[PDB]
């Protein structure tokens, strides 16, 4: 069958746009915001809340689900959007597609439903969510599996729980985008706190890869999946290595802390590796310089 | 200082703040339906997304978050409601606890964030809810931890999750009440499914008792502790208990069951056992008879 995919426009989702008519697949295309400039796209432009989604679903096999609302710190005070955007179109999402009877579906969850642990965050941990943002992925990817559980669902979900993401065409509201432009151009990006708090960074082409290998492995069920490193670098340490790489000193400032980001990430790699056969193959340094080089070409 | 409850005209909310104020607590009651007919009580009629909620909470210490949409089956068909007041309307009021600086905030969760368990449900299993009630009151405990986490927040939060409550004045949605109407003035009632599901009936009594001593105890945090009795009892026993006290015939009609709801509950009582000193005191068959003779003088 097509397979759709919702926030297409976005950064995972323009990639996995790609990768997907590349491996020969009809995709139709759903997102409020314009598309950027082998298998046929179809573009349905429009909101999840307003657009006729049952008619948005005919034909189609499988629904990766990636619009939202992305941003940590802006969800304590949006908290009405990231509602409606992040809890209330899944809803409409997961109806439809019970009602079109889509049979998979492949939802894009966040490493901040963990919240605040130190080391390595697993799929049986329980969720502990500090930012209302955290609650409202938790919330999206809880609804999917409670509609994958229906009595009349024939349908399969597998949530998908990605690690600070980076790399070409990352959202300019990321660190590692801000820090690039602080670098490249010179445009000042504030450090908030001391720069010594960690993320498993994770460059979307490995993130494609594990959504097109849930595109495709045996149905199994639902599923809860890391996909992640497994390794923690420190916002310093990713300043220091784009100085190095660029021969320019990033222009930073050091700021307060925000309240609702987590010290920590580091995924747990290994229950993907096993359901999906997926491990990531970019490291840090070789994705930096993927991403420096994509946005010297864009600028 | 004084103490507001949220959703103080209702079931479990009236209980409370009769025996707060029977305690000699100073009481704000706050919903957007009318009250029913030692410490004062000063009734504020409104909605929690409405209101003023930091000139609401002018003086108080500790506040009990009962206000929600509470059924099961209906949260399918109404989400978009029971998100506005389940959660936007969580996020709300905790906003204003930071702002006003209540130190102890009591909310209302609910055994359905458990989802479809055998046996019995402990504090430190995954929540799995069936149903999007279940998910909004996992979202609305998950948020209320997220506020008394924050570095400026000095709140503690006690998710309580109780459960399924009954006694005088139950809810008149609920099984029990549905079927003493059934047996006492012969108004049909429905079984969704075979009757073998199984529930926690705990006894509003004990769930004030167990609200009472969080009002009461030191402050060592957050906590998440099951409110139940640990003794789980089949619909079809009800019906049958209902007629063996009662000496009229139950008019029941079986029917089809209702997705989300889930086939047995069972609460782990240890924690608030050892948090709280907390054990349910009241067990089915004396309550059931509580509750009819409480029907039949309110007929
Ligand atoms: N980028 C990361 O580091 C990361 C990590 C974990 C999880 N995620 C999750 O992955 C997904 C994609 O993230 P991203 O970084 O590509 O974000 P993005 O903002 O680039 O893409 C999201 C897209 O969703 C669209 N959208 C939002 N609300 C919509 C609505 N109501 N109707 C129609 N379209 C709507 C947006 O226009 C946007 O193009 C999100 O669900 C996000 O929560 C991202
Ligand atoms: N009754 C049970 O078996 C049970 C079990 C587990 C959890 N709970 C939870 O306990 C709490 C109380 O349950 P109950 O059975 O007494 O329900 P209830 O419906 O009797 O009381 C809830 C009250 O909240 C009010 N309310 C709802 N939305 C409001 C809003 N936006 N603003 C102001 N008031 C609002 C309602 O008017 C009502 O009086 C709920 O949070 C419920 O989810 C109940
Ligand atoms: O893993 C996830 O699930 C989340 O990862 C990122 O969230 P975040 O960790 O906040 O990513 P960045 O915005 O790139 O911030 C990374 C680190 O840099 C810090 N930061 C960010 C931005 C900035 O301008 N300055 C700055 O110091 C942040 O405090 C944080 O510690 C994505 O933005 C979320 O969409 C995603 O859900
Ligand atoms: O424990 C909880 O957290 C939940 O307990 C109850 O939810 P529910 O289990 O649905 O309670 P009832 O409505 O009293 O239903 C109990 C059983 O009776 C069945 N039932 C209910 C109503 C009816 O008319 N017929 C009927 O057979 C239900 O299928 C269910 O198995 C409360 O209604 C929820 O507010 C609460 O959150």
């Amino acid at each position: 069958g097509d397979v759709l995919v919702t926030g297409a426009a976005g950064f995972i989702g323009s990639h996995l746009v790609t990768e997907l008519r590349n491996s020969g697949r009809n995709v139709v295309a759903v997102d409020r915001r314009p598309l950027p400039d082998t298998g046929s796209l179809r573009e349905i432009r429009g909101d999840l809340n307003s657009l006729n989604l049952v008619d948005c679903l005919k034909n189609i096999s499988t629904v990766f689900h990636l619009a939202a609302l992305p941003g940590v710190r802006p969800s304590w005070t949006q908290f009405p959007e990231y509602l409606r955007c992040n809890v209330l179109a899944t809803q409409r999402l997961m109806e439809a597609c019970v009602q079109a009877g889509v049979e998979r579906v492949v939802v894009a969850s966040s490493s901040s439903v963990y919240g605040g642990a130190d080391g390595v965050m697993s799929e049986d941990d329980l969720p502990r969510p500090l930012s209302p943002y955290g609650v409202t992925k938790l919330a999206a990817e809880r609804l999917a599996l409670a509609f994958a559980a229906r009595g009349d669902a024939e349908l399969s979900v597998g949530a998908l729980r990605f690690f600070t993401v980076y790399g070409p065409g990352q959202r300019p509201d990321m660190f590692i985008s801000r820090l690039i432009r602080a670098t490249l151009r010179g445009e000042p990006v504030e450090i908030y706190g001391d720069g010594t708090q960690l993320r498993d960074f994770t460059h979307v082409s490995d993130v494609v890869r594990a959504l097109m290998l849930t595109a495709s492995v045996r149905d199994r069920g639902s599923a809860v999946l890391n996909i992640g490193t497994g390794s923690a670098v420190s916002v310093n340490e990713v300043v220091s290595m784009t100085a190095e790489l660029t021969g320019l000193r990033p222009c930073t400032a050091y700021g307060s802390a925000r309240i609702g980001d987590v010290r920590s990430t580091t995924a747990d790699v290994r229950q993907a590796q096993s359901v999906l056969g997926f491990t990531a193959r970019t490291g840090l340094r070789e994705g930096l310089a993927t991403q420096i080089e994509w946005t010297r070409r864009s600028l």
